[PDB]
DNA sequence: CAGCTCTGTACGTGAGCGATGGACAGCT
DNA sequence: AGCTGTCCATCGCTCAGTACAGAGCTG
C-alpha cells in the first residue's frame, strides 16, 4: 500500500458523504483497506459499485471512487457504511459492532431521510431488519424490503455486495439488475413526486 | 422428531502483483 | 557475432460475501 502498513489502515476511517433531499443512500458493510487508505469510496480495483452505477446507467460516463463527493449534487447518492471501523474483511466484525452500527446508522437515516436506504450487501440488511424492525427474515431475498426507515419515507433496498469476494454472483455484470430496478424504483419515486 | 440458531466451509471472476523469459538495442 | 542490460508480454498466483450443510440446542 505505497509503503503505508496495514496497522496504519485499519486505526483509518472512512468520511460519509450525506446530504438532506438525497434520493439514495449507499450503505456498505465498512471500509476496507483500500478505502482506508484512499478516504473515497469502493476504490476496490475489482469492486463492482463504480462498474454497476455506469453498467446500470446510475451515471451517464464511468466513474471512479475519486469522484464520490460529486455523487450528491450530481446524481442525487450518497453514502455511508454500516459500521466505521476499518477492516480487511467482513468477517472481522462482531455482532456487538454491527449493532451497534445498526443503531447509528438508523439515526443517520432518521435525519437525512433519502428516498432510498440502499443496502450494498445482504447480511448487513439480515442485521438491520432484525435490530431495527424486530423482523427475522426466514428466505431474505434482494431488492425492495416492506418496511420504511421508522418515522420517514425512506425506503430499503437490498443488493448483493459489490465486493468481489462473493462468488454467487461473480461478475459486476451478474449484479447489473439490481443497479437497474434501483434505477426503475427512483424514477418511479421521483415521477411519483 | 422437527425446527431453530450458530459456526465452518466452499465457492466464480478478473484485477493486479512479482517472477520469468524473450525481444531488442547498444556497444565492442 | 558476442555480450549485456532494459523493457515488456505473459504467466501463475492472490484476493476482494453468501449460501448452506450440519452440529448443538430446544420446543
Amino acid at each position: 500500500f505505497n509503503g503505508v502498513s496495514e496497522a496504519e489502515l485499519l486505526t483509518k476511517t472512512l468520511p460519509d458523504i450525506l446530504t438532506f433531499n438525497l434520493d439514495i443512500v449507499i450503505i456498505g458493510i465498512n471500509p476496507g483497506l483500500m478505502a482506508a487508505y484512499k478516504g473515497h469510496h469502493y476504490p476496490g480495483p475489482g469492486n463492482h459499485f463504480w462498474k454497476c452505477l455506469f453498467m446500470s446507467g446510475l451515471s451517464e460516463v464511468q466513474l471512479n471512487h475519486m469522484d464520490d463527493h460529486t455523487l450528491p449534487g450530481k446524481y442525487g447518492i450518497g453514502f455511508t457504511n454500516m459500521v466505521e471501523r476499518t477492516t480487511p474483511g467482513s468477517k472481522d466484525l462482531s455482532s456487538k459492532e454491527f449493532r451497534e452500527g445498526g443503531r447509528i446508522l438508523v439515526q443517520k437515516l432518521q435525519k437525512y431521510q433519502p428516498r432510498i436506504a440502499v443496502f450494498n450487501g445482504k447480511c448487513i440488511y439480515e442485521i438491520f431488519s432484525k435490530e431495527v424492525f424486530g423482523v427475522k427474515v426466514k428466505n431474505l431475498e434482494f431488492g425492495l424490503q416492506p418496511h420504511k426507515i421508522p418515522d420517514t419515507e425512506t425506503l430499503c433496498y437490498v443488493m448483493p455486495s459489490s465486493s468481489a469476494r462473493c462468488a454467487q454472483f461473480p461478475r459486476a455484470q451478474d449484479k447489473v439488475h439490481y443497479y437497474i430496478k434501483l434505477k426503475d424504483l427512483r424514477d418511479q419515486l421521483k415521477g411519483i413526486e
